[PDB]
């Protein structure tokens, strides 16, 4: 399909896919991302942006005379609302009438050089700005077009530059390997999960499962690191800690605030273990388990002035908003956002994580007899 190989991206920076905007069209990169509901492209020169939404140069452009501003994790922008056309080069061959949040002002939101200009959250209404009837993208795209309500996306950053593929209404075989395991979504919202075990290294955390879920946990390509509530995140480095002891390394690295380096070639991968993640599987009580290789959490961090080294971030960090399964989790998965039939999919991609000793994996059934509920409330 034309649709393989559409995203591009900075490591740590988020993936885009090319799309346009007005009629004529407007070209600019786009970020992808499922941990939010509402389109917006910077629309006013900023240091930042290579190019901007010129609203006076569409004569298709409806504006909606509301303002709307978007808090995230950090970043936020404000801006005002209209519709437009809109098609995406490299994926289905339609056009589509959307909402467009025009971002005139921002902060902490566009990143120097990540060469994307706006953002496309693909999670359901209940969670846009200013609020739910604000109809977000994916939605507009399977209402006006025949689009099947699926999209999946197999992110790779592999080889600071990084790729992968945008497949809507479709999944596309040839970027996976094995089976595909459904976990359900919870809730439709953010892409809402349930974690029922985490493992370090095979080691059960032996946690209450609805820890793992406090207080949702949400599948989110625009968020790099795998991120933890409190209690997991300590658990979980203090076993990382004990399966690296090893070698040490100082605090700042576990908190993802300071660099570790090794000369370029020896980083020690083997002293580090996988992380096994079990998702709630579709019938009662069973689970299957997605296992990430430290290649995924230890993200690399390029910089020319520190090249005679590999140098990384632990890309685990602590949450005080639910589990977030950032693209560090989703890198080396084929991962299907079966929205038709409220469900998420994960298979090992043909770009997946891999060392002549340990592969990344998706597998199952796992069966707990145990009858606890994991979703948090
Ligand atoms: C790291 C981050 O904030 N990522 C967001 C996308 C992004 C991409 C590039 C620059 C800045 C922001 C991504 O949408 C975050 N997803 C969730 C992560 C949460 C649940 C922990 C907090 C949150 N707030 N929002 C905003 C809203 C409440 C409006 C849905 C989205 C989210």
């Amino acid at each position: 399909v034309e649709m393989v190989d559409n995203l591009r991206g900075k490591s740590g920076q988020g993936y885009y896919v090319e799309m346009t905007v007005g009629s004529p069209p407007q070209t600019l990169n786009i970020l992808v991302d499922t941990g939010s509901s509402n389109f917006a492209v910077g629309a006013a020169p900023h240091p930042f942006l290579h190019r901007y939404y010129q609203r006076q140069l569409s004569s298709t452009y409806r504006d909606l005379r509301k303002g709307v501003y978007v808090p995230y994790t950090q970043g936020k922008w404000e801006g005002e609302l209209g519709t437009d056309l809109v098609s995406i080069p490299h994926g289905p061959n339609v056009t589509v009438r959307a909402n467009i949040a025009a971002i005139t002002e921002s902060d902490k939101f566009f990143i120097n050089g990540s060469n994307w200009e706006g953002i496309l959250g693909l999670a359901y209404a209940e969670i846009a700005r200013p609020d739910d009837s604000l109809e977000p993208f994916f939605d507009s795209l399977v209402k006006q077009t025949h689009v099947p309500n699926l999209f999946s996306l197999q992110l790779c950053g592999a080889g600071a530059s990084v790729g992968g593929s945008m497949i809507i209404g479709g999944i596309d075989h040839s970027l996976y390997t094995g089976s595909l395991w459904y976990t359900p979504i919870r809730r439709e919202w953010y892409y809402e999960v349930i974690i029922v075990r985490v493992e370090i290294n095979g080691q059960d955390l032996k946690m209450d499962c609805k820890e793992y879920n406090y207080d949702k946990s949400i599948v989110d390509s625009g968020t790099t690191n795998l991120r933890l509530p409190k209690k997991v995140f300590e658990a979980a480095v203090k076993s990382i800690k004990a399966a690296s002891s090893t070698e040490k390394f100082p605090d700042g690295f576990w908190l993802g605030e300071q660099l570790v380096c090794w000369q370029a070639g020896t980083t020690p991968w083997n002293i580090f273990p996988v992380i096994s993640l079990y998702l709630m599987g579709e019938v009662t009580n069973q689970s299957f388990r997605i296992t990430i290789l430290p290649q995924q959490y230890l993200r690399p961090v390029e910089d020319v002035a520190t090249s005679q080294d590999d140098c990384y971030k632990f890309a685990i960090s602590q949450s005080s908003t639910g589990t977030v399964m950032g693209a560090v989790i989703m890198e080396g998965f084929y991962v299907v956002f079966d929205r038709a039939r409220k469900r998420i999919g994960f298979a090992v991609s043909a770009c997946h994580v891999h060392d002549e000793f340990r592969t990344a994996a998706v597998e199952g059934p796992f069966v707990t007899l145990d009858m606890e509920d994991c979703g948090y409330n």
